[PDB]
DNA sequence: CCAGAACAAAATGTTCTG
DNA sequence: CCAGAACATTTTGTTCTG
């Protein structure tokens, strides 16, 4: 396709599984190794867009999973 | 009380006319000496304590607003 | 073309100085 | 005590290298 599944950001190619923009790839990839145990501030249900994905790791790492990030893709 | 009336980390002091701990009155000065253009991912309401406070500006910068911060606060008081 | 590193920028937080 | 500044760290994002 076109754009980041995560971020909805124009996508730089197929990362960790799927198809995603370079900030998300790189995300994605601290948010597994540093184990933040990241924390919603809203309703866990934040909009993680371009603008946005800065606002709620919680959100946007979960938004990854739920893409199927994952890091041993191939 | 001292903690900060913004995030409710260990205030530092009495800031721009609240208790608020030394990051939210750097916060609130960068966003009012500048452009505070924010946008909330949530519902305008984010929890706004320690850790998260660094999620939403849109929502920091309203809770200062709303606990009365304004710059000219030191210099009303001496009046 | 992609993962991870290395470099860079944005955003945040702390100590210094008037 | 508290303001702004200066210094410092954190967090995110882009380009380089394997
Ligand atoms: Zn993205
Ligand atoms: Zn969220
Ligand atoms: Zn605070
Ligand atoms: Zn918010």
């Amino acid at each position: 396709s076109h754009m980041c599944l995560v971020c909805s950001d124009e996508a730089s190619g197929c990362h960790y599984g799927v198809l995603t923009c370079g900030s998300c790839k790189v995300f994605f990839k601290r948010a597994v190794e540093g184990q933040h145990n990241y924390l919603c501030a809203g309703r866990n249900d934040c909009i993680i867009d371009k603008i946005r994905r800065k606002n709620c790791p919680a959100c946007r790492y979960r938004k990854c999973l739920q893409a199927g990030m994952n890091l041993e893709a191939r």
